């Protein structure tokens, strides 16, 4: 069964199906799979699912030329905090990861690892169980009143990380980037969006710092640019993306509600453009649209109208991935792709449609998706989503 109230439309006649080089990869269509954390990683070890993970990603690589960004992946153990979320720091993990990149590559597609550091969105009790800190920008301010109790009821109060501990995360970023390139990944995406650790330093709500890492637009952005500079001078600018979520409010970010939130993101896009004109242009920049400011709200909701991502394009001149609510709105995508460096990110509806790239070229209906198997240790809601040929045949 498909989304019953979805009147689809063909996009095969749009720039969404005209090839484009991103970094080193010759994309053949500009539908990009964003990072979607599926919570099928195995505990202990944060090991990618040795039952299902290669089938999952392979399935979704089926359309040749698909830029795929992998799920949020922990650069180290201090970085995560979720039992079932893949890491990429251990030989255990890297062995399975290389199996995944090989399955993607066999399908003539590409794969980029999203380097994910949780910050305050981690479970303080899961981090206290493994003798790790609970890191944010500040120690006064908490993500919400429940995290605050979890942390306080596990003697793991929130920790403002020092200038050293930041250096260590930068280190861990570069290594996790390097692992990812050697193990086979076509590039990495520095997760600096959705309120996780980097976003928490960007957003002036979560960042109460008094040092060179807070108080000002430049300071707040210092960390995110710092990880970008390390990972770039390590593996190379053409292998390095960056994800921003300017208007989002997930994990307790200001979004549009902040007046100067747009100057904050303009500043970082300005500093990525300054580096670009100095020889070191990133492979792409990945924007969350304000269409989706909380991915766990159904579509249409939590959508901030009073703000647009267009300001990016006047600053950053390289490719721009845009993700959010684009599945159910081909008329929006048909316009947005007229710009010749725009790529569209398809999130939730790539979960349900492994052949989502066909259904977009051919205007075919989209599989309805199951919210309850998003985060579930099961193969159902993971790889048992039919292609169009298979769904009719049901
Ligand atoms: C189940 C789920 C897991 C997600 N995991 C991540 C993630 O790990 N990292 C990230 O940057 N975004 C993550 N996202 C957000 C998506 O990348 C995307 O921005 C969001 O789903 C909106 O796109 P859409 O309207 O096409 O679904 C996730 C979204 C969902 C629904």
């Amino acid at each position: 069964p498909f989304v019953k109230d979805f009147k689809p439309q063909a996009l095969g006649d749009t720039n969404l199906f005209k090839p484009i080089k991103i970094g080193n990869n010759e994309l053949l269509h500009r539908a990009v799979i964003p990072p979607l954390t599926r919570m099928r990683a195995q505990h202990p070890g944060n090991i990618p699912n040795r039952d299902w993970a290669v089938e999952y990603y392979a399935q979704r690589a089926q359309r040749p030329g698909t830029l795929i960004i992998t799920e949020g992946t922990f650069p180290s153990p201090q970085s995560g905090g979720y039992d079932n979320a893949p890491g990429i720091w251990s030989e255990e993990q890297i062995k399975e990861w290389t199996k995944i990149f090989k399955a993607i590559h066999e399908n003539k597609s590409f794969a980029w690892v999203q380097l994910w550091v949780l910050g305050w969105a981690a479970f303080p009790d899961t981090l206290a169980r493994d003798g790790l800190r609970y890191d944010s920008a500040s120690d006064n301010v908490y993500m919400n009143a429940e995290q605050e109790e979890k942390a306080k009821k596990a003697n793991n109060p929130q920790h403002s990380i020092t200038k050293d501990e930041i250096k260590q995360y930068v280190k861990e970023y570069v290594q996790a980037a390097k692992n990812s390139i050697a193990a086979g990944a076509d590039g990495v995406e520095i997760h600096s969006a959705n309120g996780y650790l980097l976003n928490q330093f960007l957003d002036p709500h979560s960042n109460n710092r008094t040092d060179e890492y807070g108080g000002s637009i430049e300071n707040r952005a210092r960390f995110t640019l710092e990880v970008v500079d390390a990972v770039v001078d390590a593996i190379g600018p053409e292998k390095v993306g960056l994800r921003l979520s300017p208007y989002g409010v997930f994990n307790s970010m200001s979004g549009g509600a902040e007046t100067g939130i747009v100057a904050q993101y303009a500043y970082v896009l300005g500093e990525l453009e300054r580096r670009a004109k100095a020889g070191k242009r990133l492979a792409f920049v990945h924007l969350v649209e304000p269409r989706v400011t909380n991915p766990f709200l159904t579509e249409g909701e939590g959508e901030y109208n009073g703000g647009s991502n267009k300001f990016a394009y006047s600053i950053w001149k390289g490719p721009i991935i845009r993700a959010g609510n684009f599945a159910l709105h081909p008329e929006v995508v048909r316009e947005e792709v007229k710009d010749p460096r725009t790529l569209i990110g398809y999130g939730r509806f790539f979960i349900s449609n492994p052949d989502l790239v066909d259904r977009l070229e051919k205007g075919l209906p989209l599989n309805k998706y199951d919210r309850d198997t998003f985060y579930k240790m099961s193969a159902e809601g993971y790889i048992d989503y039919p292609t169009y040929e298979e769904a009719l045949k049901l």
